[PDB]
Formats: C-alpha cells, structure tokens, sequence
C-alpha cells in the first residue's frame, strides 16, 4: 500500500472535516440553515429556500457575531458578540435586536453590557435577561425593562441563573429562568451561596499583567456546605398595569425541607399548571410536586394527590439526574423515563394524581430518550436494535395500542447507520435524522404523516473521496463475557490489521458512571492517527458502572468509586493479549477526566499489566470533587456514613506502585472543574516515595485543554511519550 | 582503575561529608564549641577545653530544641524550639530561657510562642524580641517585658523586624534591631506597607486539606509601591512598668525625603553615636547620617557637617548596597570600601567631619570585606595574591604606613589553600582561618601578635583517605580573552581527563549582577557526580556584569539586564566547543534562578551551540521580579527611563528560537521569591508558538526546591534528561 495514512498534522490541523446540518426549526413546516454566512429558510416539504438574512448585512456593524437568534414570531432578531466564555455552559456577552420589520436595529432601551443570559419568550417577542444576578424583562425590544429581583449580588445571591455546582452537575445548563408556554408566567430559581466555600486559583493572563489574580468560585467539595436554593412564579402580563408585581414563592415540600436539598427539574404542564422535582443532598429520594395556579387567590397550590416519590435500593435516581416528565397537551397525563423492576431504562406514564405509572415499554435494553409527543405517538430513542447497547435508533409507539412500535431508523442504512439522534419540527410534522456512524455521518429529512425519506440533507460524500485515498483505521465493535455477563469494547485497529502478528494496545479509558466508551459513532481524532500512522490497537471497554445496559452493570460501583471500574479496566486488558494479537510488553493506558483518575489508579495497581500511561486533569480524590457528583455516587465523607472508601479510593495511596510504570501526569492551571490541586497532590505524594515520571501543567488553561494551541500541544507532547514508551530497540 | 566513581546517590545521600568547625568567640581568650551536642569553652592560646553545657541536661526538656544562644556574660541560655520556616532568613520559634546559675528554667514571664525575633544585648542579658510585629524588651529573663511599639500589624506595620523585600535585597536578614555596644540603646527599624501589593499564590499543604489556601505576601514588583521605613531609638535603660516607652525618630535627610528611598545600613559608631545609610530608589545616590545623642535635650542630631554622600556614575552604588563602616574606638573616624577612579573596589579612611576619604589600598584587584580594625592594624580578604579574582587571602596593613601590607594566609599553604575566610577573637588578638578549596577544608588558629600558627582545628583527614578510593573529578580553573580583557572559567573535569578525547560538556550558569562561578573553592555537588560518573566536563564561565574585578566588567550589564551576561556565555561555549577535547554536538546549559534566566535566555537566542538545557526557577520577565534587586540594576520600567529594555530582555519574546533546542523547564509552585508565574508565562508562550518541552513543577516547594524529598526528586529528573541529552545513535 502507497497511500499515505492519518497523520498527527491532519488531525490537529484538521484536514479531514466532518460535514454537518445544524438546522434551527422556527416553526411546524420551516428551518434555518446557515449557508455561506448567509442565513436561508427552508420549506422542510419542498426543500426550497430563500435568504432570511443577507452575509452583507452585518458588515458594518463593527462587531464578530457570534451567534444569533430570532424571536419565535419571526419580528426580531437577537445578536450575540463580545463572547467571552465563563464554565462549561456559561458565558458573558452583548446584545442588539434587529427589527425585521423595519430591518433596522434598536438603539433605545438597549440590553445592557456583561448581560449574563437572555431568553425569548417561547411565544411572541418578550425577552428575560440577567443582568448583575438580577432578572429583568421587557414586553417589548425597544421599551424600557422592569426589574424582577432586587437580590443579585456577585457570587452570593443568584436569580434566574446557576451557581457554579448548579451549572455544571444538576442542570447542566446555565439559566435558571423557565417561560410559561405562552410567555404569561415566568418561572425562576434563586441561589443562595452566602456560606458555601471558595476554590482559589491562580489565573496569570497575557504577560504584561504584573500581578497574578486571584480567581474565586463558590464551589462546595464533597460534604461541605451547599447553595440553597427557592423557586418563584411571576405573572409577567401583569407588570405594565403594576409597580413592582410580586414574586410568588413555591416552597419545597416538608419532606425535601427537612434538611439539605436541590431543586432538580422544572416542566411546564399548561399555562397554569407547572411541575417541580426536588432531590434530598442524599440522592436517592426525588418528590416532583404539580402546581396549579389559583386564580382567585394570586397562589400557586401543589396537591399532596399530584405529588410523585421516586427512589431507590440499588443506587442512585436517574442516569445523572430524576428523569424529566413529558406533559400530554392537556396536562393531567405524563410521560418518564424510569428503571422497571428488571433494573432497565423504560417508558412510563402517569396520571397527575395516581401514583403508580404503567410501562409502555419493556426488554433488556433501555429507552436514551423521549423526543416528542403528538396525540397519536410517542417518539423515543432506544438501544434496542440488536441488543446493542452502543447503538441507537429511533421508534415510535402508538398512543392506543402499545404493541404497535415501529423502527423508524433501524433499516435505513444499517450497515452504515446504527447510532441516531433527531430533530422535530415544532409540531413533530417533520423530523431530522442524524446518523453518526458506524460509517460516514448522514443527516436526511423525513416527514412524520407518511414516514417518508424526503431528501439527503448531507452525506459527507467530499469526504469519503478523500478517505479513499487515505490507509483508514477500521473498528471493531464487541462483547466478551465475564461471570456470565456481556461487557463490550471497541477497538480502533490499524489499516491492514492481521491476527497474526503483535501489536502494542493503547487502552483509552473513561469509565465513570453511566458511561460509554464502546459504541457505533465514526469519529476522527487521536486514536485514529495513533491506529493509521503508528500502528496502534486502541482499545476502550465499558465495565461495571457503564451506562444503558441496566442497573445491575450500572450502580455496580454504587458507594465504591475506584473498584470495579478500575478491576475491570485491568481485566480488560488481560483478555486483549489472550486474543494472541497484543504485544504483552507494549500495553499502556490512558484518560482524560474521570479517565485520568482511573489510568492513575490502574497504574498505582501494581498489576503489571502496563507498561505507561498518561493522566490528564484526573480526579485525585473524591474530597476534593465537587458535592453533587461526587455525593452522589459517594455518599459523605464522614464516619457515620462513608469516609473509609473515600480514604481508601485516592490515588496518593498508591504512590510506591508508580515505580513499576512510566507516567505522564498532565493539567490545566486555571482548571475550575477538577483543580489543579487534585494533580498538585498526585505530583506531591510521587516526589515523597522518590519516583520519577514526567509531568505539564498548561497555564491558564482548563479542564478541555481546548484552547487551539495547548490543544495541539498536549496532543504532540502524548504524542512523543507514546512512541518513546513503544519505541522497540 | 577499579575505584568506584562518585555517584549520584554519593551527592544526593551525602555518603562523603566535609566537616567543619563553626566555633563563636565569647571574649578574647576563649570560643564555644558544639562537640556531641555538648557545648565546649575552649582557650585559645592552649587549646585546653572545659564543658560549658553538658548535652543531658535538657534530656528531659519536652521537646527537640533547634538551636542555643548563650547571652554574652554565659548567666543564661536561650532555646529555641517550634522553629518553622517564613522565608529565607525569617522563622517563627518557641522560646525558653535557661539560668545558669540557679540551674532551672525560667517559668515566669516566658517569651510568647511565636515569636519572630530574638537577641541579647551585646553585654551582660537584656533581652529584645518580636511578637505579633511589636517589640519587646526584658531587662531580666524573669522579669515582666516592657512594650515598646503598639503599631504592630500582620502584613502592614513592621517593628525591629523586616517586610519580605527588605529581608530578601536590603539586610538580607530579618531583625531590624540594633542594640548600642553597652546594651543602653536599641535601635530599631519600621516598615509600612500599607499601599505594597499583594503577591498570590495556592498553597495545597497535605492531603487532607479540602481546599488549597491562598498565601499573601507584600511584596513589590519593579516599579509598584514599595514600603516605607522610619527609624527610631530607644533608651532601654530608663523604661517604666508605668509609663509608655518613648522612642527618639531620627528622620532621613532632606535629599531623601524628596522621594522614594531606602534605609541600607544601621552601624552604632560609640554608646553615644550611630550611623546609617539612606539609599534613593534610583540606587545611585547614598547619604551617611552620623548622629550623637544630646545628653540635655535626649535627642539624636545628624549634624550636616558630618553627613557623607556616595554616588556612582556608572552604575549602582556598592557590590549589591552601600559598604558598612568599620569605626575606630572612639568613633572618630571609620574605613569602608568604595569604589576608586579605576573602578576598584579599595578601603578608604573617612573621618567624620571630612568630605574627602583616603584610600589606604590601591591597584587592579579588590577588597572583599574589612574582618578586624586595631589601632595598629586593619585586617582584610582581598583577591590580589597571583592575581586571582577566584582566590581569598587574609591580610592586614600596617595604619601608620600603608606601604607596609603583610599576607597571612597566602603563603601557609599555597598548594591546598587559595581561598580564605576568617574569624576574629573579640578584640582581635587571635584568629581563625577557614581555607575552602582547592584542597580539602582546612581550619586552623591563630594569634596576631606575631601571626604564629597555634594549632590545627580540623583538617579532613578521614575524608582525604576516603576521597582516594574514589574517581574524584578534577577543576582546572583557566582564563580565556575577549577584546583585551582577561575573563576566567573553570572546568570539572572527569578522572583521567583525556585532551585527545571529545567530551560533552554541560555549562553551569549564574552569571548575576557581582556573581562569581569561576573560583577556587572546592565543592562536592551535581557536576562532581557528572564529572565522575558520567564523564562530563562542568564549565562555568565568569563574563560581563561578573563581579570582584572592577566596575568596567560588573558595570557593563548597567540598564541591559539580558544582554553581556547572555551574550557572554554562548562565547564562551563557542570557544570551548573549539578546544579538542569537546564535543561540539553536546554541550548544554543549566541554571537555578538568575542562572535560569540566563539558561532560557541563551536556549532562546538562536545561537546553535546549545542541544538541550534546564531552567530551575528562572526569571522570564523583570516586571515580575522584586523592585529593590531589579530597579538597582533596570531602572524604572516607565517609558521616561527603561521600560524599553524591561520588553527587550524577556525570555517570552525568544519563544520562537526554542525550536530547535531540547528545554526543561521546573519551579516550585510556593516560590515567594521568583514566583511561578514567570515559568507559567514560559510555558504559556512556546505553547503559543508550537515549541516541545519538557517540564516538572513542585507542590508547595519554594525557591531552594530544598526539601529532602524533592532534592532528590529534581536532581534525578535532571540527570535522567542530562543523560538522555548526551546519548548517541
Ligand atoms: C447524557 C447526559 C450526560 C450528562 N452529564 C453532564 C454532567 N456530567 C458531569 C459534570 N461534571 C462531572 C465531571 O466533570 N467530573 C466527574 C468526575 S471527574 C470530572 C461530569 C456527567 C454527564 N447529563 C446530564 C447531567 C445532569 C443534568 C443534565 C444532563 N446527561
Ligand atoms: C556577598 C553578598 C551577596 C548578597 N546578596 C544577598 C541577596 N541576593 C539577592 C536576594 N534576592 C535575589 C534573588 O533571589 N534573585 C535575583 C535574580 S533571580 C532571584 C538575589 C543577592 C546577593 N549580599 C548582600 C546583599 C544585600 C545586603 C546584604 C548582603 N552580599
Ligand atoms: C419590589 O418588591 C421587593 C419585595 O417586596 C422589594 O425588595 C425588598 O426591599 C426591602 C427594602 O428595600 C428589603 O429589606 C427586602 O428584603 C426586599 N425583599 C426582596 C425579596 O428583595 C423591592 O424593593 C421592590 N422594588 C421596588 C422598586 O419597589
Ligand atoms: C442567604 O443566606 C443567608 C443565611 O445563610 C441570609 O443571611 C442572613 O439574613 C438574616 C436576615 O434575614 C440575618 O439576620 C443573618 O445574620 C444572615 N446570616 C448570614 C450568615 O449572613 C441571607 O438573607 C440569604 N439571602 C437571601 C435569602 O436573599
Ligand atoms: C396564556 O395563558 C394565560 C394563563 O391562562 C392566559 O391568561 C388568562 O386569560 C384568560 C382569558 O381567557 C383570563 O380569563 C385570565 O384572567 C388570564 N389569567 C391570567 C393569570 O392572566 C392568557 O390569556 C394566555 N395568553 C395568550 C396570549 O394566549
Ligand atoms: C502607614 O502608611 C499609610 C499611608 O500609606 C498611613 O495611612 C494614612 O494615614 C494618614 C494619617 O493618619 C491619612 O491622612 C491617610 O488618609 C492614610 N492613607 C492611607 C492610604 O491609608 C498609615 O497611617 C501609616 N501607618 C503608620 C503607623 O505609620
Ligand atoms: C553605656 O553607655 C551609656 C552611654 O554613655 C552610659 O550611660 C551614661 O552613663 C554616664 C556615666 O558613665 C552617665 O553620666 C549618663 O547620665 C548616662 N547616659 C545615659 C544617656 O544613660 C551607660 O552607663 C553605659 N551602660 C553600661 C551598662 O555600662
Ligand atoms: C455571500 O453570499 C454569496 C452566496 O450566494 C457569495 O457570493 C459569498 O461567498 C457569500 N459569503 C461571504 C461574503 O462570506
Ligand atoms: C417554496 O415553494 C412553494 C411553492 O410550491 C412556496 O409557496 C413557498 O413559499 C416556498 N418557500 C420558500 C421558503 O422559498
Ligand atoms: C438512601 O441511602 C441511605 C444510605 O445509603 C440508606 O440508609 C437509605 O435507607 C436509602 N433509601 C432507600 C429508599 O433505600
Ligand atoms: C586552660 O588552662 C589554664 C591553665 O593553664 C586554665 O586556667 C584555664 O581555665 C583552662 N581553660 C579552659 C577553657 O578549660
Ligand atoms: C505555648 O503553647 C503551649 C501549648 O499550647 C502552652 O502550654 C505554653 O504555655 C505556651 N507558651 C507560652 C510562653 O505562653
Ligand atoms: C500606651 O499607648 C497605647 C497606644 O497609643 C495605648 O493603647 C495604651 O493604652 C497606652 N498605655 C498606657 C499605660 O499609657
Ligand atoms: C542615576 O541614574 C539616572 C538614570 O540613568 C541618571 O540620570 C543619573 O545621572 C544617576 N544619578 C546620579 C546622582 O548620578
């Protein structure tokens, strides 16, 4: 073969694109489509378009748009510049709006600078935003805004956005602001962090600031004192006819008041009737609350007969979080994802005021998601395609008959296309599929009356060409069995892989809960450089813990992070060299993340399995990770409860037994994720037992090293260690 | 040969110990000595010793105590215990007070824990100490203390102690205390830092801290605020248990006040008379108040008359501040370095009411220190014998002929001794001489009547005897000329050198403002293992800026930090990679602060000659670095004075020249001094243009990266990259 392979440059440099649809859906029979810099419509039907808005059109606006976003009337546009990122969802940035009526902007009443988030209204053209931790809104883009809270204050009290720990582990979101359907009420949560602890980190900027500065984020670690939090409704059609029109607080139920608690779901039911879930700081005991608005008394009263208790023996509520409810038109009926009495993932739906939910569906294999609800179908993501765990596909069950479920995306392409995820229209009459592998991505446009294919959007058929030309990776996708059970991996094999002759095995890891490293989904990146141009087997493999094959496999690690997973990692690994392709003196391990913890405990096993291994911004020590996560696999880290397993899981502890091992240990300076002090610990503990290993700090960066010249630089600098540690002399 | 070689276990673990003989003179006749723990009085003219301290009897004391300070007339003992590190001279410690007489401790009125600072008078047992940033005075040990100051407050107002940068750069010490001969009067210093910046920076501790903590230091950067200083005496002998101490201000001169300045020297002249030294922040401008106390008013006066100024034209103002005073016994008249019309650094006669000096030393060579002052003798090292600038001789001249200059030590042992310190009885009727190199340490005893050698003190007998069973390393300290001037090296050479031979060669660097890495001392360190065992020859090369050989060489590097120094080194290697016997494609380059400046400076400059190097703690930018050591040298980083240079002479800017060297770059993350930030702005920067490295921080280690455990630690790492360096294909 004379054809070049997939080098480290065209990875880093990014020579080899996947192609994308990202579509924005405005309406039931109409998208957007960014094309050129120009904006088009698109008629979903016919897939015709016309320009929505002209690439000329902000050339003298003297700023980068960064993004955009009209009003789901279609009277105005929002515009987004001076993007600074915040954490992992959050971010600061100015506003304009556009009139596309009289295709001019607003000068008046302008958005104020550093505005923290802003949201449409779901209807109409009103907008929420926060400003200094407060919530204001304005009837419309060019009148004056009224204030909501009086509160805000700078790391202490925030309204209609998260905390730091909200953010990143509860709602995975930013905002904390949720519209009523039709724009009437809005619905906020209200953040208390007056005694929750700081994280300190040093943050050095361009070289010419003299003086580092101090960064400081509320941020509680594992048993230490947590945000708390309140829930308000305002009437927001009543500000124009009132002064100063009052925030009416639903109070948590006496069950969550009893002590530490979150608030860890808010859904819309109608326009008058709103859906609560709150978690006790132990996370096994979820209570979601039906509120209904009464009328004559201004109050929004939540009936102890609507209230559902979810909770559990075997482990933790939810994947991550209580399972979100999907609310049928009229609201007395919803739809949730929970674990049947078998331990699976599946469709259940209630009544608001009975108790006990009836399945729609049921197997070994589990429900990903529920994506929309028309009054004929539901339609929902699942895994159950082959009973293959890594693969998805796309169903739908018929309301009146639950044994009528179809597969809409199972057979389309199967060779090529066995993981999907999905857009609907506003009202569900169409449907984007987006295929990710195992072959090349293909997004294609269906309409859901006849469930017909109505085009190919994007095929990624430039690509393909390309990679014709190009000694590709190939993957193999797979089970083996353990205790009479199937735990499965993947491998990304060289080109020209033959079973006879022996190659070095990279075992990529990340393995924390509800995880998955074994899958259907095409990627291009390290490994695929590290197969093509270097020859090497990398390997990654869903043990205990992992997701989407049920609770037993799931809350396996319940209580006992840093066991199983990591045992698991180690038998993994065992099992590739007695297939008789795996050099047994090449074996080495790497991860990023949780995967950076669980490298580093493999590596400070003493197994000996492995030759090296790289860690990069790993956990070190469940104390010093944040409280939601952490607590709630962990539980506390107090006598009573389960400190031993908290001292017994570091990676400190393992010091002596990184002789054995050559190890790279790698982190972001400016990390407020996993801090910096977590590898500051492991360098330390190393030095004290006088082992050698190779170490990089990269300042002022965080937790995805994602900027695009550290980016490149970690790769390269991985890159090098690899090779040096599989260099045959 | 079938000796074993010094190894780097040899260094790291000490296996080959120098011994010394630290003794303190108590009178003129007699010293102490630390012998088994026990404490020895030893006559000097018979070298017949008693026990003073026997070591038992603390047996049974509580707790181990670090160090004794026997109070001048030997009635009492001070212990200290607790000691805990501050920076590089302070600590805080616990104290008791032992009575020699009654033989029990002190139980009442004890010294307070934590206390910064402690001294006796310098006769009989007053005692004066720091606490809480206040001094004290006791003029019994079990008597209650006086309280002196009141204005004592953490990190702001300092009392007879110093803030971080006058410790550091200013007296390079930590008391600001200075009792009168007779113990009358104490003379004390105050710093306000009130507007000084705050240094940041994490401090992780051990493992179970939950939440790193932020360390705060005042600390000035090139043109920040600096503290301010006021000066005050005391009589110790008229204090009240009923009134408030009064302290007598003695104000700077006028020609100070008009700005930002220092106080660089405090020397009591008599009972009645003390001098001090006021430096200007442009540290070219120096002025000497004499002051007398008035006996009628109870006041100090500085008469104008008495005043004397110091200025340089072509550079700063003594080695690194103004030279000390040495009175005569009536405090007449006094002898200090300065610097003559060739730039030569002699000892000049002042008398105190006289504007013009009299040089009393002259030619192409320099005084070190004035040791001893007799009315007929005046005793100082010098580096004129051979002329050496490398080599240290005692000698003394005659006052009432300065034609008649004899040499002590010059001629005792030329052979073995080339480089002298002494130690004067009281009254300077016996001496020790303490020979360092190129042999083996020597200590021996004199008596200056008639310079007869007495005895020898310790020779290194055992160790000699040792040091032949072993490959030692030898030094060959030579010259090389660079436009008509003379500039030395020294190389560490392996055993059995071989000229005909090629040899790698690693360059040692320091290369600071008046440093000096080419002498005659003879030292067992990192280059004695890698001459020995590795067979790498360890240069050091003294160039431009170097100091002890006149301003025209220390002065060249005035304003132009970076450049000679720099520049200086890859000559030297250039002409050292000429000679046969190196290895033209192995030479490196290694520093530890300053000298890591200069290693990454040279790494980046583009030169060639360089494979690989190691910076440890270096300076990357001069606006990081403290204002009192880098204003002496840049000036003012202002657009008006030096600014431009302060830009020029930054390692960031060369990031690019990295390219095509191999760099490790290490610093500790709780450096006070060079602070981690000017590595992580390396880093950051060669990250920015794509350059490989390598890199290795430590936790909570300073700027000695000194802790067992990390000394180690860093020396093996180093080796490992040293040796990787020099391997051939
Ligand atoms: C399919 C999916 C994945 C995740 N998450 C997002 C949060 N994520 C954690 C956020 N912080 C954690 C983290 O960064 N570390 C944990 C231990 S090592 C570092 C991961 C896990 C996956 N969510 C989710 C979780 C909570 C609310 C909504 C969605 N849903
Ligand atoms: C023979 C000698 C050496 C020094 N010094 C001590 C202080 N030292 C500086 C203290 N901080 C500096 C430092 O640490 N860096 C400067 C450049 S990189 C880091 C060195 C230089 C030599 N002194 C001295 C200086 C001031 C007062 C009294 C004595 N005398
Ligand atoms: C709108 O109403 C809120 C609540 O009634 C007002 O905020 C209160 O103001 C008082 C005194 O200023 C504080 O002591 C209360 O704690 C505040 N409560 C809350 C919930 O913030 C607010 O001032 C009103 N705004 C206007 C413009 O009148
Ligand atoms: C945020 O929480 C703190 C308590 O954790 C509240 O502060 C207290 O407020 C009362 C007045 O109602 C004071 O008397 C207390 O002394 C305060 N305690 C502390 C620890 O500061 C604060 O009001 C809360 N902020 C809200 C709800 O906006
Ligand atoms: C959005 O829903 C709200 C909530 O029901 C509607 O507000 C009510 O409108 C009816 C008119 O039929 C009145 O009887 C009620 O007094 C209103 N209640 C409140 C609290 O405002 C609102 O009309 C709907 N808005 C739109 C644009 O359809
Ligand atoms: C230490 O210095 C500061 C100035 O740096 C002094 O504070 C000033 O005090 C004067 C008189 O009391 C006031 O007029 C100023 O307003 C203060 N300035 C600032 C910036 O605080 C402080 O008093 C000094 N302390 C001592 C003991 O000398
Ligand atoms: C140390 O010297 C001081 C300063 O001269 C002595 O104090 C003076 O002593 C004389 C007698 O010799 C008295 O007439 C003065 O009144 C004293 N002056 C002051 C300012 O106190 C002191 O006696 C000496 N101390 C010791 C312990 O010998
Ligand atoms: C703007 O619009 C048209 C696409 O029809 C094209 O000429 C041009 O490439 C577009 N993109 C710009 C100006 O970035
Ligand atoms: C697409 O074409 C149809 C005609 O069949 C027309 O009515 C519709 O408005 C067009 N839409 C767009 C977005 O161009
Ligand atoms: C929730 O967890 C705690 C401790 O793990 C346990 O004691 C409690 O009973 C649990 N609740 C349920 C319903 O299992
Ligand atoms: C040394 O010897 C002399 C006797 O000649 C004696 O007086 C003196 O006290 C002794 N000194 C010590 C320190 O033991
Ligand atoms: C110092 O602390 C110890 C133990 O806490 C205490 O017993 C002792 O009395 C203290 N020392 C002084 C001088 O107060
Ligand atoms: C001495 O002065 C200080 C501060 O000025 C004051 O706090 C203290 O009360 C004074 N004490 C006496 C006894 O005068
Ligand atoms: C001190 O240095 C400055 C700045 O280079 C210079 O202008 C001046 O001549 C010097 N001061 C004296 C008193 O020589």
């Amino acid at each position: 073969d004379s054809r070049k392979t997939y080098t480290l440059t065209d990875y880093l440099k990014n020579t080899y694109r996947l192609k994308l649809y990202s579509l924005r859906w405005i309406s039931d029979h109409e998208y957007l489509y960014k094309q050129e810099n120009n904006i088009l419509v698109f008629n979903a039907e016919y897939g015709n378009s016309s320009v929505f808005l002209e690439n000329s059109t902000f050339d003298e606006f003297g700023h980068s748009i960064n993004d955009y976003s009209i009003s789901p009337d279609g009277q105005f546009i929002l515009l987004e510049y001076n993007y600074v990122k915040q954490w992992r969802h959050s971010y600061t940035a100015s506003y304009d709006i556009y009139d596309l009526n009289k295709r001019q902007l607003i000068t008046e009443e302008r958005i104020p600078n550093n505005t923290q988030w802003v949201t449409w209204s779901p209807v109409g053209h009103k907008l929420a935003y926060v400003w200094n931790n407060d919530i204001y809104v304005k009837i419309e883009p060019n009148l004056p805004s009224y204030r909501i809270t009086w509160t805000g204050k700078e790391d202490i009290i925030y309204n209609g956005i998260t905390d730091w720990v909200y953010e990143e582990e509860v709602f995975s979101a930013y905002s904390a602001l949720w519209w009523s359907p039709n724009g009437t009420f809005l619905a906020y949560a209200q953040f208390n962090d007056t005694e929750v602890p700081l994280i300190e980190y040093s943050f050095y900027s361009d070289e010419s600031l003299q003086y580092p500065k101090t960064v400081r984020v509320p941020y509680p670690k594992a048993g230490a004192v947590n945000p708390t939090v309140k829930f308000f409704v305002v009437n927001t059609d009543s500000l124009s006819s009132v002064t100063n029109a009052t925030s009416i607080q639903i109070t948590a139920p006496a069950s969550m008041l009893i002590g530490d608690h979150y608030l860890c779901d808010v859904t819309w039911a109608t326009q008058e009737r709103i859906s609560l879930q709150w978690l006790r700081r132990i996370q096994n005991y979820s209570v979601m609350d039906i509120c209904d608005y009464d009328e004559s008394s201004g109050r929004w009263n939540c009936l102890v007969a609507r209230q559902h208790i979810e909770m559990s023996t075997t482990g933790w509520v939810g994947r991550f979080r209580p399972s979100e409810p999907h609310f049928t038109l009229d609201g007395n009926s919803f739809y949730k994802i929970i674990s049947n009495e078998e331990g699976y993932r599946h469709i259940c739906y209630f009544q608001i005021d009975k108790k006990d939910c009836t399945f729609i569906t049921k197997g070994t294999w589990e429900v990903i998601g529920i994506e929309a609800l028309t009054s004929d179908y539901l339609y929902y993501i699942s895994n159950e395609y082959k009973g293959m765990p890594g693969g998805r596909n796309l169903y739908k069950i018929q309301l009146s008959d639950y044994t009528k479920v179809t597969c809409l995306s199972c057979e389309l392409n199967p060779e090529r296309c066995q993981y999907y995820s999905v857009s609907f229209s506003k009202e569900a009459k169409y449907y984007q599929l987006r295929c990710s592998g195992p072959g090349l991505p293909l997004y294609t446009l269906h309409s859901s009356v006849n469930d017909k294919g109505l085009r190919v959007l994007e095929d990624n058929s430039a690509l393909d060409k390309m990679l014709q030309n190009v000694q590709m990776p190939s993957k193999k996708l797979d089970f083996i069995i353990l205790n009479e059970t199937k735990f499965w991996y993947q491998m990304i094999l060289p080109p020209h892989f033959d079973k006879s002759k022996k190659y070095p095995l990279l075992l990529d890891v990340y393995a924390g809960p509800c995880s998955q490293k074994a899958d259907t989904v095409f990627r291009l990146n390290w490994a695929t450089y590290l197969a093509s141009t270097e020859n090497i087997i990398v390997a990654s493999f869903d043990g205990r813990g992992s997701g989407y094959q049920g609770d037993k496999i799931m809350h396996a690690i319940n209580r006992r992070l840093g066991t199983f997973e990591v045992e698991d990692q180690i038998e993994a690994a065992r099992q590739f060299s007695k297939m008789g392709f795996v050099d047994n003196k090449r074996i080495a391990i790497w991860g990023w993340s949780y995967g950076g913890y669980v490298t580093s405990m493999v590596l400070g096993s003493g197994s000996g399995v492995f030759k090296c291994g790289i860690a990069v911004a790993p956990v070190s020590r469940w104390e010093y990770y944040d409280s939601v996560y952490t607590e709630r696999y962990m539980g506390l880290p107090t006598p009573e409860d389960n400190l031993d397993h908290y001292r017994n899981s570091t990676v400190m502890s393992r010091a002596e037994n990184f002789k054995q091992v050559e190890y790279l240990l790698i982190h972001g300076t400016a990390d407020d994720n996993v801090h910096f002090q977590q590898s500051a610990q492991i360098s330390k503990a190393l030095v004290d037992v006088g082992v050698d290993f190779q170490a990089m700090w990269y300042t002022d960066e965080d937790h995805g090293i994602a900027s695009s010249t550290a980016h490149q630089h970690i790769y390269t600098h991985m890159s090098h260690f690899i090779k040096q540690c599989f260099s045959l002399p």
